[PDB]
């Protein structure tokens, strides 16, 4: 890779120096490197990474939409048809080596509970933003990629993890996202975001001092979602 | 180049899609190719090769100066300066290029008085943007080469334009900005930007109706800038 010659350390003080700088595709590089060393990541390492591509795909998530949209309205030339599958092209790419860095490196049958419920939201993630560009056959195999991968993620953060925990709570929101707007399941989504919301309300004597802040915000998304789904 | 194999039409609708994607490396990439046919640009092609290479230095210019601020205050090893350069020489090939674009096909000794004074506050715009990261014996050549630029722009502008013209205004704005930051000339900024407020005023008659909202836009400028600067 284009960042094998530099050191392991030196690649995670520059993937900080980028997220300072709002330099999010260099950030993603600098992390990629990181990873390809073969060593596991710490907490505040994962963060970084996950920062990385969530901003560069997010990006490219707005624009297909943009473009999406007034293809539609045509209904002018080639142009617009052009020009959209040249950013979905691209964010096929960007999706496809996350997940490749994930199978590759990260993901494993050890390590702590933190750790793979962590990669395997992750998973779930980069697999629902390829699920929305897709159309063919291939789309139904995307689908149930994601399903699963969530689903599994599920189940060890109900046997492991207190129902406070953000990790848990940003699981099980962004799963909930996945049975409104990819599976058109919306009684399923709107039943588990309020279970989530509920069973953590009932069970606040387990917050953390060094999550208040993360597990508050998600609390206050999962009631946001849950005004506009009635 | 790239684009050589793409229609002049198709290029210049795919710069405004990009622009409403916002997606502005595209954007500059297309308007280079459109530049690249040798045909002039009308009023309106201008604004969209000025917007899109605008946006693509605003963001290096801001990350540029994130950096250089963290990297005084060293004073932890090599990596700040290595990654503060490599920012620093990108930002440097996107201003050969427009200045290249500028000698190489757009300024010319005919044409319009609108078309000459826009091009000409365009080069000195990107001088300028060089100066700011500059610092040997070629800072000075750059400084002269950007003042030469803005002055003739200057000299047109006032014989050819009413005072209400939103180029003309711009120009006096952005040429005053170089004054107080570059040419550390408060006193020559402070001038400039009042009697181009206080002539546009004394000449309200002048201002059109295609025009009202980008000269108002800007007189707003000039005031806020004359309020910090006392
Ligand atoms: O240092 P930390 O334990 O990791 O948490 C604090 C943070 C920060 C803190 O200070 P700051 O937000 O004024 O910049 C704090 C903390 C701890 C110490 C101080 C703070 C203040 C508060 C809380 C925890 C913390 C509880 C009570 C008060 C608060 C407001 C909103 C939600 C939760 C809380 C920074 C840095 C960090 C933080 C996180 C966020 C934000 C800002 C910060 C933004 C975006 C996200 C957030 C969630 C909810 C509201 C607003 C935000
Ligand atoms: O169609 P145009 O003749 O080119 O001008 C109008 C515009 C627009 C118009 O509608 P809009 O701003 O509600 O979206 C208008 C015009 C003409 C017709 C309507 C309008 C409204 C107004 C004026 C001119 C126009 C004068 C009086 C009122 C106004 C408010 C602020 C400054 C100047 C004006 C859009 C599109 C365009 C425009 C430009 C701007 C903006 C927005 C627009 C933003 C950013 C910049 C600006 C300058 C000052 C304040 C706010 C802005
Ligand atoms: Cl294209
Ligand atoms: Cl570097």
């Amino acid at each position: 890779g284009a960042m094998g010659s530099m050191e392991r350390a030196s690649l995670i003080q520059k993937a900080k120096l980028a997220e300072q700088a709002e330099r999010y595709e260099d950030m993603a590089a600098f992390m990629k490197g990181a990873v390809e060393k073969g060593e596991e990541l710490s907490c505040e390492e994962r963060n970084l990474l996950s920062v990385a591509y969530k901003n560069v795909v997010g990006g490219q998530r707005a624009a297909w939409r943009v473009l999406s949209s007034i293809e539609q309205k045509s209904n002018k030339g080639p142009e617009v048809r052009e020009y959209r599958e040249k950013v979905e092209t691209e964010l096929q790419g960007v999706c496809d080596t996350v997940l490749g860095l994930l199978d590759s490196h990260l993901i494993k049958e050890a390590g702590d509970a933190e750790s793979r419920v962590f990669y395997l939201k992750m998973k779930g993630d980069y697999y629902r933003y390829l699920a929305e560009v897709a159309t063919g056959d291939d789309k139904k195999r995307i689908i149930d990629s994601a399903r699963s991968a969530y689903q599994e993620a599920m189940d060890i953060s109900k046997k492991e993890m207190p129902p406070t925990n953000p990790i848990r709570l940003g699981l099980a929101l962004n799963f909930s996202v996945f049975h409104y707007e990819i599976a058109n399941s919306p009684e399923e989504a709107i039943s588990l975001a309020k279970t989530t919301f509920d069973e953590a309300m009932a069970d606040l004597h387990t917050l953390s001092e060094d999550s208040y802040k993360d597990s508050t915000l998600i609390m206050q998304l999962l009631r946001d979602n849950l005004t506009l789904w009635t």
